[PDB]
């Protein structure tokens, strides 16, 4: 069980003005800290956010959050469930800003909602320093879905924050799960993110912002465009046939046009990962994420994700028998026998 702490700076808030927070389970024998960002889409205008507040309120408010949560998958403390980092200090940061972790805008007389995702991450880090993070050797910022995109948008800012505060010995790294999307043609979305960024006052990493310039910062929400600009080490996990990608593409007895569309999607995704040295990309149709209890089961070329992450740790101290770049080459969902069912 991870225990809830509401932020002591109550001006860093969820959408409705309630305090943001984090769930924490300490492991005093360990200098490793895992900070995990939850996902859950986003909202992009007043009417769209009002609908989310009626039926997805936990993603917009802390008023109903439970006192504890159970750590599962990469957040589990059991060696059998988490061969990678079972002994680490574990932090789960709830997603309550509806902004893909990009916002820095407060509620006011002109704003019905606050969009503070980028500030929430920074304040969690600041408050954890006095709970043991000051002694850390590695801080892994991880996340799934919209939280995986959030890792790409925030990992370098966390690294910069810790350097400026006087903690140069903490190695900051990122793990982005299911947050690597293509701005492709539909079979039968970029406008919504463009409007969202304006509504949130959303911020993107500095080098990427300077490449794309004003009006075009939406480009930095796409992993293949923002990843090359990042200085921190980042491991990318992405299904070749991600269900959320196919949903935005309007894909639901497959004839030739759809077969070619799906094969081309997998080939494009593979191509974008060619120069990503730490990656795990199985040829599966799935929405499953790294906090599920059976995350150990899938393998690419005979290597599981917990093993690849361990090999990544070793590389940051090629390795014989310990690979870090694992991308399937086969061209159709479930051509990998270990895909989830
Ligand atoms: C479905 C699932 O994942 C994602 C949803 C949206 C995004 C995303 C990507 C690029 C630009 C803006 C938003 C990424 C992942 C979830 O969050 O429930
Ligand atoms: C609380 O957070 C807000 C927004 O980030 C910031 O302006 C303010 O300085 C913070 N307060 C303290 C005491 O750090």
């Amino acid at each position: 069980d991870l225990r809830l702490h509401l932020l002591l700076n109550t001006s860093v808030t969820c959408n409705d003005g309630s305090p943001a927070g984090y769930y924490l389970k300490e492991s005093r024998g360990s200098r490793r800290w895992l900070l995990f960002l939850e996902g859950g889409w986003y909202c992009f205008n007043r009417e769209n956010c009002d609908s989310r507040y009626d039926t997805m309120r936990r993603l917009m408010s802390s008023r109903d959050w439970p006192r504890t949560r159970t750590g599962t998958g990469i957040l589990s403390s059991q060696p059998e469930e988490n061969p990678y980092w079972w002994n680490a200090n574990m932090v789960f940061i709830p997603y309550c800003s509806s902004d893909v972790w990009s916002g820095a805008s407060s509620k006011s007389e002109k704003n019905e909602y606050a969009f503070m995702g980028a500030l929430i991450i920074q304040e969690v880090v600041r408050e954890l320093l006095g709970r043991g993070l000051s002694g850390a050797k590695v801080l892994l910022l991880a996340g799934s879905s919209a939280g995986g995109t959030g890792v790409l948008l925030n990992v370098d800012r966390v690294a910069e924050q810790l350097e400026k505060l006087g903690y140069p010995a903490i190695q900051v790294r990122g793990l982005a799960d299911s947050g690597w999307f293509l701005d492709n043609k539909q079979y039968r979305p970029t406008e919504a993110i463009r409007r969202g960024i304006r509504y949130w006052n959303g911020v993107v990493p500095e080098r990427c912002r300077r490449q794309f310039q004003e009006g075009e910062e939406w480009n930095c929400f796409f992993g293949y465009k923002v990843y090359p600009t990042l200085r921190s080490p980042v491991f990318v996990v992405q299904w070749l046939f991600d269900e959320a990608q196919l949903t935005v593409d309007n894909v639901h007895p497959v004839q030739e046009g759809l077969r070619l569309y799906i094969q081309n999607l997998g080939r494009e995704l593979r191509h974008t990962l060619k120069d990503v040295p730490a990656s795990f990309a199985p040829a599966c149709l799935s929405h499953e994420i790294i906090i599920r209890s059976h995350w150990t089961d899938v393998q690419v070329k005979g290597t599981s994700l917990p093993r690849a992450l361990h090999c990544w740790d070793r590389s940051l101290h090629p390795l014989k028998g310990c690979p870090v770049h694992l991308v399937d080459s086969c061209p159709w969902p479930h051509c990998n026998p270990s895909c989830p069912t």
